[PDB]
């Protein structure tokens, strides 16, 4: 529709980078089969869906516009034009320390956020945290990353998964390395059973403290976000500042500048309210936000 | 571009490197495998050194064969039949499902080969189908992990038996008619829910003979499962082999003494004394390989 679409940034649904015509802005375009996709992975999509709609937090990607055709979903979202930090890792060796400190409290935040609103990633991977233009991280080989309680047939409902993966997330930021590995699962899940894990010789004492505070065997003794968001090396360089839960802000529906530009395309004030209180992501929804650039 | 007797051609894998080449003295071509032992941790080298000693005894059509060890300080080189034909996984992300005759065909000698080291007591613990590669007359040889993982796995259970091997046979048969995997999720916890729950989906295409043997394999209770031995024997498999059953594999006795070779050997200028010594020794030395290059 409404976007001019560029090159392709991902294939076999595909990923298309476009140009919203109205606006120039630039967004990457989600285009997904739907009649390809079987029953079970239907309900993920549509529950993935339902989801983004409602974060909005600088540190996770922004969803602008659905567009709903019997065959075809779209998903038009904000554009990561940084790759993944997976690459930048394998690119630039381990962050040191202040760098993955400064990335860590961005996502650190954004899973907080999730978790604020009852929503479980389930699955962080760092194949799932891309960079913005400004090395800002942006939220979207699993493996490594799972909790113990997978392995042991334990329930695995809770926000402690994620906890557990951010500890994951943090070693290989530092280390430039999983903390558990194998040539196999028997032997990556008695590593990750075991708990124990190594400490590189360049590591704070600081670090390996937040580490703890993280990957810790049993589930429900696993601090919550907004406790480890206390914790002293994730604050070092922010003695003014400390991290604390994001506060979303308050929705603004009536910015008169855009509603005003709006009016001039021929949208009425009357849709452009609907659409936004309805938060029906709709292309007049779509069409203010990007406008909100 | 030297090492040993091989010229070393072009690499067909990296980041370990395994580089294809020509054994000088015999013109065969072999696939090298180059590893840096000071690249590798602790655990990994075990696993390196207790896979040399696997090697060095595993000797049947569908597992690659092992020609040369050659060990230095740093590097260690490991020579072996090269297949030339890619992997299954490929084959058929290329050319849909295979339908049962070739599926079968196939899965004799996998299973087969499975069997034949179980016979000698090891597990290959981690059966993938980028595990099983193809030569050139599409025979299979053996050499992405999770959705192959058996039950007791996700359920703290222990993971040594045979019995893990079978139930990733199980999950192959069903990629290698189905052209997919019986059990899968988006993400760990539902290929766990997946997996434990055992229930898989029967294509409309699939003969019931298909399934009972599927049944025979994907089964929960670890210690419930069919030895290959048993497998073997099950109807799908030998359908279109009416007189000639699977049975267990039975390796040749050696045959250290071939005179066709150990002359060409003689006339490179080996002694018939290394050779001898070479072999019964099982060395694998260069004169060893020679004399297992000369073997084609």
């Amino acid at each position: 529709g409404n976007y001019r679409l560029l090159k392709t940034i991902g294939k076999g649904a595909k990923v298309k980078l476009a140009r919203h015509i109205l606006t120039g802005k630039e967004v990457a375009v989600r285009i997904i089969d739907k009649t390809q996709l079987n029953s079970s992975s239907l309900q993920k999509l549509f529950r993935e869906v339902r989801i983004m709609k409602v974060l909005n937090h600088p540190n996770i990607v922004k969803l602008f516009e659905v567009i709903e055709t019997e065959k075809t979903l779209y998903l038009v979202m904000e554009y990561a034009s940084g790759g993944e930090v997976f690459d930048y890792l394998v690119a630039h060796g381990r962050m040191k320390e202040k760098e993955a400190r400064a990335k860590f409290r961005q996502i650190v935040s954004a899973v907080q956020y999730c978790h604020q609103k009852f929503i479980v990633h389930r699955d962080l991977k760092a194949e799932n945290l891309l960079l913005d233009a400004d090395m800002n991280i942006k939220i979207a080989g699993s493996p490594p990353y799972a909790a113990p309680e997978l392995f042991q047939g334990k329930k695995y409902d809770g926000p402690e998964v994620d906890v557990w993966s951010l500890g994951v997330i943090l070693y290989t930021l530092v280390s430039g390395s999983l903390p558990f590995d194998g040539q196999n699962l028997k032997e990556l899940r008695e590593r990750v059973l075991r708990g124990k894990y190594r400490i590189p010789f360049y590591m704070s004492t600081d670090c390996e403290n937040l580490l703890k505070k993280f990957l810790i065997l049993n589930p429900s003794k696993r601090g919550t976000l907004e406790q480890i968001m206390k914790d002293r090396w994730m604050n070092v360089g922010h003695e003014d500042d400390e991290l604390k839960p994001y506060v979303e802000p308050l929705p603004d529906y009536k910015d008169p500048r855009r509603t005003e530009l709006m009016v001039s395309m021929g949208y009425t004030r009357e849709e452009i309210q609907d659409s936004l209180v309805g938060q029906r992501y709709n292309e007049v929804m779509a069409t203010y936000l990007l406008l909100g650039y």
